């Protein structure tokens, strides 16, 4: 994380790479060390001067912005130690697009519907970190799934006008995969491991074996078809939805770091995967499809408590391939029985 300093009276400016925005993670206005901002050795003596309130002052002015004009003076900041020279030490990070929870899910709408695709099963998702209409379409074919196609826009996909073709080094084992910061997260065929293939660099950059998780048609969805592992991205981050022997057939949702490829916890839900249609994450809350085509189960990982909220979902066809949520547009990317569809939501 980036760090910048400015003495008492001198302004501080936090710059972000081009389109990115400031995110304050640590801040203090005072003195921690004597050697910094030389003025008077008598004034430099107090090395225990702190102002914890400096966080909110910086966060209110710098966040959701590329740059911020903040002056480390007595006018904007309160003096914590009178008769001591001060400096502002700020530890921050730049984000391409920051995301916050829009609200609570109620009824799923029906707008934006695409044509009858070439294949019955597959998955499609937009990059939540990249601003634009870049569509990553991955058609699923049994025992030979291996290529992702790129499309410039909704108009570009319906007209069969593709931008590029990506030949993955491993075969895909399931439909509902996910694209995060130009990197594809997919399950390897005949294995419990997930591969991170960065399309940006066009080279493999990580692989993590998911322990106790049932792989390759062992524990897929109601229709089957190698969907043992279904990746989803929400407002919180990256999630890996699967089923273990430890939970006994039930869904095991776990948070995974997109860059370190390490786990940030493991949760247990009370809903069968063999009865489930397709699971996706929204604001850290799980939602499991049932196909009587509606979502009945929901589990809050942040609260570690479930809620059986039987809420309406648009009934498409008897064959549902993949249902994944995109937190950027707050829409549902659904591939089911050839037909590919977007869906707006109630908040
Ligand atoms: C990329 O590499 C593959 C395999 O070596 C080759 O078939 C393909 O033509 C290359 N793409 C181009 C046109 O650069
Ligand atoms: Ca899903």
């Amino acid at each position: 994380m980036r760090r910048e300093l400015a003495c008492e009276g001198y302004p501080i400016e936090l710059r972000c790479p081009g389109s990115d925005v400031i995110m304050v993670e640590n801040a203090n206005y005072g003195r921690t060390d004597d050697k910094i901002c030389d003025a008077d050795p008598f004034q430099m003596e107090n090395v225990q001067c702190y102002l914890p309130d400096a966080f909110k002052i910086m966060s209110q002015r710098c966040n959701n912005r590329t740059q911020c004009v903040v002056v480390a003076g007595s006018d904007a900041f309160p003096d914590p130690c009178p008769g001591t020279y001060k400096y502002l030490e700020v530890q921050y990070d730049c984000v391409p697009y920051v995301f916050v929870c829009p609200g609570t899910l109620q009824k799923v709408l029906e707008p934006t519907s695409t044509h009858e695709s070439e294949h019955q099963s597959g998955a499609w998702c937009k990059d939540p970190l990249q601003a634009g209409d870049r569509i990553y379409v991955m058609p699923w074919i049994p025992y030979r799934t291996d290529t992702l196609t790129e499309y410039a826009s909704w108009e570009d996909y319906v007209a069969a006008r593709h931008t590029t073709t990506y030949r993955l080094p491993n075969r895909v084992d399931g439909t509902g995969f996910v694209v995060y910061d130009g990197a594809v997260f997919y399950n390897k065929e005949r294995t419990r491991n997930i591969v991170k293939y960065d399309l940006r660099t066009r080279i493999k950059s990580g692989e993590t074996v998911i322990n106790t998780a049932n792989y390759h048609d062992t524990s897929p969805y109601r229709w089957g078809g190698k969907t043992d592992i279904d990746l989803a991205v929400d407002e919180n981050g990256l999630w890996v939805i699967y089923a273990t022997e430890g939970n006994n057939g039930r869904l095991v949702v776990s948070q995974l770091n997109p860059y370190t490829l390490r786990f940030e916890g493991t949760w247990e839900t009370g809903y069968d995967k063999r009865s489930a249609s397709n699971a996706f994450m929204v604001c850290g809350v799980l939602y499991v499809l049932r196909s009587g085509n509606r979502v009945d189960y929901a589990f809050n990982t942040n609260a570690n408590r479930e809620e059986p909220v039987s809420l309406a979902f648009p009934n498409p066809y008897q064959f549902v391939s993949s249902v994944d949520y995109n937190p950027r547009d707050n829409q549902l990317y659904v591939w089911n029985n050839y037909f590919v569809v977007r869906y707006s939501l109630e908040f």
